[PDB]
């Protein structure tokens, strides 16, 4: 119907077909010998399909299959593309556009990437580009995004050089001959493994871009108008080139706090991850998943750490859940300065690039009760959230609308005010900050502008896994969230203690690792929100996220049989509620 | 209606009531305050408490709450209770019954103990008889059943000894200091360990039983008549008890192949968990899930290891996932002895007792192509099925019906053809023999017959998770019994290699964890079946075992979002179809 007109209108190249007809397999393969990609609508698959063929008379004036259409106008049938390949006129008819590509994805990150792939898939001529902006310090890396060179990849590759620490620990206890006493963590020996498989990550996005046909700019892109892109490449040359349909993707970049010293001597995750030395005795100033994780595995690396809170740990988590994430970490060799704010950074040493060692330096600050803090650090490396940077992206004349917090005020199909632009990832308002949700998002948009395709992004109860020392799994809403859309009264938690079976003969802590169900008891015991604390958190929490997508209930997890010895099985034995005062202790 | 006649009939203590009536509230705390268990029926809470409330009177004449009924028979209102209760002849009305027991469960293992416990909680005067029987050579265990002493609990400790081994081998590359020359592995150390998890779970279910009120008798049951058990004692002291209902629950014990010095030189898993010697150079014989996990974590443990398998692995299994899980076995240092069967084992050695030192034993045996099979080996491990032992639970005489197999025939709801008497877990024939499935038949009986519930016990689409070198999970249909099940043309299987971010700095192996789904075209595209090979399948499994259960489709599991990084998220973003021939690899 209208999405016929919308299909049609976006589409770079696309065949209306069926998987019965002889002309349509005709074409199929003449396109393929060619090498001309494309989308392809089987009719006869479709419910609507009978009514789709005539609506295609409003476009080509013919209801038979087979139909091509070259963006937004009807190319041929069976034997008018065959008349463009036996001339050889096809290929120009083909390449024959108004703008220079059909996608300009501007940001190579997760989302941008995932987008730029898709739709080249179906014959889109696209064009991503990507441009690390250096560090203070001047850190700088390839293709990939936050994700693969400073955010998941590094994060998770640390966290689980972290893990071995604790799994030499446990070795002892397993029967293994260990001499603990002389073994030691190397830090650059780690930093060169991880880097080595970045390194891999950024060369396979570039076979990967190259194998799809799409043209990757090392560039700083700039939208000046709604078609328009200005390139600037390493040499500084300014240049032009137009898009059809524009995907957004350009991420955000860490915040410094306003003090003195901060940007000149304190790091960040950007820093980090590839850092030439040990950070040594580190102060982390920050609360969030980004400084609790950071701060997680350098103290199991033999680090010296101390996190400096001003308020709460985890805001916007489960504040319950978050506490008790905490508690692990300071019991667990994480010194935590509570209620603490940083005033200035002063240098005491400078970092030392043929050694490669860490330099010194003093950080001054002041807690809540008056008292001043005043402690020295080899490294201070700051998380307090990160923003995004459109005004370098954006030309304030295109009429891009942001927010206050300056991220891209989008529809539920990621279109910002301006018709032919889309913005993707974390740059989009509202959205869960998260590789998986800005990759569905690219993908999805990608199938929609040039396959005809109608599936939206689910952005509700999107999982999440705070990998700290503990991990944390979640999906759905914290129980305070819950409490307040629905009334204390309508809603039911389902909580146990657990230990796994790995903790027992390695004598590590009972009734530490804990999970919860936030039910909603007006709608047949809904399942809210899922939190998990344990190792695998992450692993625990996806298939219930597949669930809860159903609309998962109590009654759900308890007709469901555990797997044994699991730390997950404990989640389809819940009987302990809240609101009955009964110890959730195993 | 009729579920009113048979809970009056089988409850030993119910109290039917309203929870905002006044009257009831004071009878609650009476029985609380006497400390008599009971089960609560609240009408208001039921659709059909009205028409329960008209049903009392046909066993109470009067139609009102609170009720109280004494193993089938209506005992009063509240002034009735309370009238008791002053005159202190309510213990005695409680206690009144015509049997010994309300419940006697023979077998004190997974399904026994979980039936046990539940039962005691609503009034019912329980005793759970547990005896183990020696193996051949003479070990014996406490109580606790299978899993707890020679099952999934010291087989996953023992399978994490294993993986420690190879996080040890990882830690070098993750930048840990460590000399793996001069580390080796301590088999007494980690058995002591092993056995010290076991002997504490021993008297964490004696010390449950004494808490919940539950008689626990170590000795060897015999139901001579439906409600007549026969015991015999360390003492071998010979008695009868009696009891209303009988819950059968005594499990198997492993098989010996009926040749020549098996039973004399070879042991099974029941001897290997709580083995005082290293096995050393260990022959395996069989192809189980139990053959395959214990002789994967003994050549992890740098153990000389060959199975020998007569045909086919894992049978029962998908054909195609057991094929990749010996080759990754296979590949680390798991040998082969294929299309071969054993003929004699001979003693060369006897096993040191005083310095637990290993025999000597040598295998004959031959293959199928004439070849002789002639190997010395230390330890021989027999793991060829397990088997019922019900002619030394049961005479003849009582009526219980079994299969071909020697297990119990039962209907929907655990009942044999002897009426009072059920069967629970392993012996349960057509069941899937796991604990959770044993400890969920064993709850939900003992729900129905003391506490009036109506919750069967959903046998379908239970996983699993074999725990070898590289862990298998598995909910739901194998591809050959979809295939078998509903033709070739309506099976559409989407698959996907995957490699875990901790094997990338390990430098482990690309192209060799592997996931599929199996799913039904003409049904939605509903997902059947579900298989996972790689680390932590269990915790990957089991959450989309809930999503089965409530008939997830391959739409399912893509509208949900990925939690990364993960192993489970691939589930997430599977599009390789098998159909399409077009290679799973990554
Ligand atoms: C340390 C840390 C840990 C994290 N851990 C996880 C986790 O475990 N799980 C999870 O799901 N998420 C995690 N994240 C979040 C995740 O990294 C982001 O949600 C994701 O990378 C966002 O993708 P994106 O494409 O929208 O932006 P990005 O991935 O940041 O990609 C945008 C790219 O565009 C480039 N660019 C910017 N401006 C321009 C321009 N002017 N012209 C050309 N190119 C430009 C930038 O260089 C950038 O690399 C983590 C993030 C951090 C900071
Ligand atoms: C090595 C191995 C590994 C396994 N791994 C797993 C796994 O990881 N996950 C999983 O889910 N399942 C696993 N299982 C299966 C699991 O152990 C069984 O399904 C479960 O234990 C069955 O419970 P049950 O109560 O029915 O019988 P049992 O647990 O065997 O309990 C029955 C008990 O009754 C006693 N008994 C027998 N006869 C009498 C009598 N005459 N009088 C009094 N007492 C008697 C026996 O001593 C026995 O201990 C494993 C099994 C083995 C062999």
């Amino acid at each position: 119907s209208q999405w016929l007109r919308k299909t049609v209108d976006s589409a770079a190249v696309i065949l209306f077909s069926k998987t019965t007809c002889p002309y349509c397999k005709k074409v199929k393969d003449v396109l393929a010998e060619a090498k001309i990609k494309h989308a392809t609508i089987e009719l006869d698959q479709l419910s609507n399909g009978s009514a789709i063929q005539k609506c295609l008379a409003s476009f080509s004036k013919i209801e038979t299959v087979p139909q091509m259409f070259v963006r937004g106008k009807f190319i041929g049938d069976s034997q008018t593309v065959l008349k463009y390949y036996s001339n050889d006129e096809l290929a120009g008819i083909v390449n024959e556009s108004k703008y220079d590509y059909d996608l300009i994805v501007i940001g190579g990150g997760s989302g941008g990437l995932a987008a730029g792939k898709e739709a080249a898939k179906y014959g889109a001529k696209t064009a991503v580009l990507d441009y690390v902006e250096p560090t203070p310090i001047g850190t700088t890396w390839g293709l990939g995004g936050t994700c693969v060179n400073v955010g998941c990849i590094p994060k998770k590759l640390m966290h689980q050089a972290g893990l071995l620490s604790h799994a030499l620990e446990d070795a002892e206890h397993f029967g293994w001959s260990l001499d603990r006493s002389k073994i030691s963590h190397n830090w650059s020996t780690m930093v060169e493994g991880v880097q080595s498989h970045i390194g891999s990550l950024n060369w396979g996005y570039k076979v990967a871009l190259r194998d799809n046909q799409v043209t990757y700019l090392n560039a700083k892109g700039r939208l000046i108008s709604p078609h328009e892109v200005q390139i600037t490449d390493k040499n500084q040359k300014v240049s032009t080139i137009t898009g059809n349909k524009i995907i957004l993707a350009t991420g955000e970049r860490p915040k410094y706090p306003e003090i003195p010293g901060a940007v000149e001597y304190g790091i960040t995750s950007d820093d980090l991850f590839s850092l030439p030395y040990f950070p040594g005795k580190t102060l982390v100033i920050g609360a969030s998943y980004v400084a609790l994780e950071c701060a997680g595995f350098l103290a199991s690396l033999g680090g010296d750490v101390t996190v400096m809170v001003r308020s709460i740990l985890l805001r916007g988590f489960d504040q319950q859940m978050a506490e008790k994430v905490g508690d692990y970490m300071e019991n667990h060799g994480v010194k935590f300065a509570k209620l603490c704010v940083p005033d200035e950074i002063k240098q005491l040493k400078v970092v030392d690039t043929e050694n490669n060692k860490p330099g010194l330096l003093l950080v001054k600050g002041h807690y809540t009760d008056g008292k001043k803090f005043e402690e020295e650090f080899e490294t201070v490396i700051f998380a307090v959230g990160r923003e995004p940077q459109l005004s370098k992206v954006l030309c304030e004349t295109v009429g891009v609308k942001l927010d206050k917090n300056g991220r891209v005020v989008c529809t539920d199909d990621e279109q910002t005010t301006v018709s032919n632009v889309y913005a993707i990832g974390d740059i989009n308002a509202g959205k869960p900050q998260l590789t998986p949700v800005a990759i569905q998002a690219g993908r999805y948009l990608a199938r929609r502008l040039f396959a005809g395709a109608t599936e939206l992004t689910d952005y509700s109860n999107v999982a999440t896994t705070v990998f700290t020392p503990l991990e944390y799994g979640a999906c759905g809403l914290s129980e305070e969230d819950a409490i307040e859309k629905y009334g204390d009264k309508d809603i039911e938690v389902y909580h146990s203690n657990f230990k796994p079976l790995e903790w027992t003969v390695a004598h590590r802590e009972d009734n530490v690792c804990y999970m919860k169900l936030v039910c909603r008891k007006s709608d047949n015991m809904r399942v809210l929100g899922l939190h998990v604390l344990g190792p695998n958190a992450g692993e625990i929490t996806q298939g219930y996220a597949v669930a809860i997508k159903m609309g998962a209930t109590k009654a759900d997890f308890d007709r469901t049989i555990g797997i044994h010895p699991t730390c997950s099985e404990t989640f389809t034995t819940l009987h302990v509620t809240k609101k009955s005062g009964v110890s959730p202790i195993v």
